[PDB]
């Protein structure tokens, strides 16, 4: 009644490297006090916090979304370029604070370069215009002698940045968004901004705004499905109950199959192969203020593992995802003036990113399942999930075919699972199992005790057939040389 | 690379008996000269063709849809009740025929009772009204002293008919439909007809019109998803190419999944468990006139077995389906004045209906798959399907646990397939394998040659593990005791 069968020789499909994306918004101390802190003993001469920088390089960020989020829908990018001392101080409506703009476009790109991530910039469709968006694209990507390409060179960067991912607005349906639009307004505006941006630079990928309103998604696909590359989806979840939290991996799964089906229902979008960008996701239910310093625990980390395993299996449909967010705001990493904490949600990434392959292989899982009705999110909205598994898994192999990674999540709250595993054509080998867990479902790391929740390993012997015992509330990756 | 693993002890879910339903429209010779022929040497005293009756009873019709189809949208049911000699001749706009109304509601119910089928009545939303629908329902189902209940008694039937299935309109989106409606009009009207019909009889099930326009489906679900029980889907397919035909089983599958996901995205409909009625489906690509006498061949037969196997596996989502149509019009059975022909589409049902269980058991199938771009239907619309299997199967057990049915489709056009089969805990035993196929993919039955395409049987030996070889373009059921 539990079991895993893997066939390393049967490659199902690629795993998009961009499922492991991240997001830094100008929110609270995400930027200021987070990744960037001018004159800290802990910061380099660009103002980047070095301890943060090290934590971020460790999770090999493939792409990084900035600057929003609600923030961007009242952000004028030209306020954040040029000599820092000449940049205007603005009041940010999203999160109600003074924004000095000392972190702007050039610093963001320098940050992305430093960490090896592709920049992914959202534009302002709230108080912003088409002209303003085209100017940002011109500044970032122009090769010629246009005013904004020259301005990039003038401020110190002759080579174009070549930003590939552009978000065509953020959450434009929500009445919390500055300049929020009806479905018909937004669908027409997404087509409009995307087509002219692609006229200036045909190489960009355009992510249009999606949500849970199927009519909204359909208007966007209908109107703009001939020019956009992704429709986005945001997913925030969680409650105090362990199972209500982790079970929502499978709520998310059904949501995404839904949006994939709407894409199939619009001919031009289906034929062009428009995909989904899960460009914000996380647990978020405890804290509701202007800083969002959600104290993630292990339960939340298991949720994050479950999603990464899901995305490995579904990346042909959802090739781009972004955890919200990297530092402090809904933060994977939490900083103080004199240190940082790695939350269990960061650990989910540290585990999967470092112990996963580039191709998904055939993985058949047998599992007991459970039904649940709970609440999620800061408003405690009822949901329900049917036949959520207690055990999930994804087997992948490295590009060179030399390594197999069997990622396994045991969602059971109280019982360890003894799981029979078959791997086709595998000899007897020593292998290492890397496990994320901790003493209880509510364990957290603190400055006090930075390592209560961490990745530990043990060596085991594997064969064509073997059993392993997976701890309750844990994610493990079995790593095997082929 | 091909294989079937069955566990008879793991019941996955019920198989709704209503997936084997049928449909007789007042179109061409489906009624007059089809199921019904007054004064024929081949007819009983009710005017029912006795040779047709025998063939229909052989396929154990669980429900029968009537009178349309396009016909019902200009049909006034009161024209079809009372002494036949006084019923008015009407011009049917849908098929351009004089309709004598000599076959009407009372004859239909009597036909249903003869064959043992639940009546499924579609109402007229084209030229009809709410009152007129309510009067039909009251005539059929009233057990009190209302005028129309008394009227049914007056015409000879004191007991109510208890019609359980009501179709709220037919294809009301189509410009071909008399009185066709926009999505908003139909959505509101479906809610209105359904709610008041259910005030008079709350035990009926109501099927609302769906189609391939996702905005249409969603307006119906949003407006009426609190009262309806199914949204209907119609699927017609085929071309002269063998694989282009049979592969559309998996195009159907994806269509159905998409409609299922629309349901999931409408809170009231999802919570209430609204399902799908596939209330018209068949091959239909060669004939385009007002008689629709489509010459089905074996290829179309294998398509139909293929849909039946799919429906056994998805009947919790699609509990009701009706092949269009039973006799002559797109007909499973073809009649002439002096006899009939059982087409291979009829043989599909003769096989599955007689060799299937009421419960679906754990069935895992391994199979090579293919991709195809083809054309379908009378307009030769292009379609594409990804990873269709060459082999598929479903295993079911009888209600009393005594029998196991393994239905297997081999879609391979050219090669037999020796296939390993595992049945958990199965003794070594004798089984009978019933198989449907014929000389070639374009084989048909005729009056001359009525058994070119027929079901054969041979005894075989089965065990916990055995192999069986399946003919190309064939469907078989392995019927095992215990
Ligand atoms: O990530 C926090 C907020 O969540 C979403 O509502 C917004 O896009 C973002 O600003
Ligand atoms: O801010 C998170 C929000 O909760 C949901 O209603 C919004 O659509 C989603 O973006
Ligand atoms: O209450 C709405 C919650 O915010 C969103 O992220 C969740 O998906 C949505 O259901
Ligand atoms: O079955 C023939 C026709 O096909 C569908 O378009 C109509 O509902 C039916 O009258
Ligand atoms: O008449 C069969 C039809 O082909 C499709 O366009 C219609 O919607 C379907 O009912
Ligand atoms: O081209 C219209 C065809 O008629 C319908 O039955 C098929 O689904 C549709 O694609
Ligand atoms: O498999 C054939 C069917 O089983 C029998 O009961 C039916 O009469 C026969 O036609
Ligand atoms: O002829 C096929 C019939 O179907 C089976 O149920 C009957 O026993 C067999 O006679």
């Amino acid at each position: 009644s539990y079991g895993i069968v893997v066939d390393p020789k049967e490659v199902v499909k690629p795993i998009s490297r961009h499922i492991y994306g991240h997001f830094t918004e100008h929110l609270g101390r995400c930027i200021y006090g987070g990744i960037y802190e001018e004159g800290s003993p802990l910061s380099d001469e660009r103002g980047f916090r070095k301890d943060v920088l090290e934590a971020v390089k460790r999770i090999k960020v493939p792409n990084l979304r900035w600057p929003g989020g609600n923030f961007v829908s009242n952000y004028h990018w030209e306020d954040g370029i040029g000599p820092k001392d000449q940049r205007p101080v603005r009041f940010d409506l999203a999160w109600q604070q003074e924004e000095t703009n000392r972190f702007g476009t050039d610093e963001f790109i320098e940050y992305c370069r430093e960490i090896g991530a592709e920049p992914y910039i959202s534009i302002n469709m709230g108080t912003g215009t088409l002209d303003e968006a085209l100017h940002w694209l011109e500044y970032c990507n122009g090769k010629g002698n246009t005013y904004y390409a020259q301005l990039r060179r003038k401020y110190g960067h002759p080579e174009p940045y070549n930003v590939k991912f552009w978000g065509i607005g953020n959450e434009m349906y929500g009445e919390w968004q500055v300049g929020h639009m009806t479905a018909d307004e937004y669908a027409r505006a997404a087509k409009e901004y995307t087509k002219w941006m692609k006229v200036f630079d045909p190489t960009i990928k355009a992510i249009a705004v999606g949500c849970d309103d199927p009519i909204w998604n359909l208007r966007v696909l209908q109107e703009a499905g001939d020019v956009i590359d992704f429709i986005s989806y945001h997913f925030y979840t969680g409650s105090d109950d362990y199972y209500e939290t982790v079970s929502t991996v499978y709520l998310l799964k059904e949501r995404l199959i839904g949006v994939k089906k709407l894409i199939d229902m619009v001919d031009t979008a289906r034929k062009r192969g428009v995909k989904i960008a899960l460009d914000e996701w996380n647990v978020w239910y405890r804290v509701s203020d202007n800083k969002l310093e959600e104290p993630y625990d292990l339960k939340d980390g298991i949720f994050a593992c479950g999603v990464l395993v899901l995305l490995q299996k579904m990346s042909d449909i959802v090739p781009l995802a972004n955890l919200a967010q990297l530092v402090n705001a809904l933060g994977a990493i939490h900083t103080e003036k004199d240190g940082l904490i790695l939350t269990p949600v960061y650990k989910a990434f540290e585990l999967i990113v470092n112990h996963s392959g580039e191709k998904l292989v055939k993985t058949h899982v047998e599992s007991e399942t459970y039904n649940i009705e709970g609440v999620m999110f800061i408003n405690k909205m009822p949901f329900s999930v049917e036949n959520a598994p207690f055990l999930d898994a994804a087997a992948s192999i490295s590009e060179d075919g030399k390594k197999l990674f069997i990622a396994v999540v045991n969602y059971r709250k109280e019982d360890a699972l003894k799981v029979p595993i078959r791997v086709e054509g595998l000899g007897q080998k020593k292998a290492t199992v890397y496990t994320l867990t901790g003493p209880d479902v509510n364990a957290r790391n603190t400055m006090e005790n930075p390592n209560v929740v961490d990745i530990t390993s043990e060596t085991i012997t594997v064969d064509t057939e073997f059993e392993h015992t997976f701890k309750p509330f844990s994610c493990s990756v079995i790593e095997v040389e082929l």
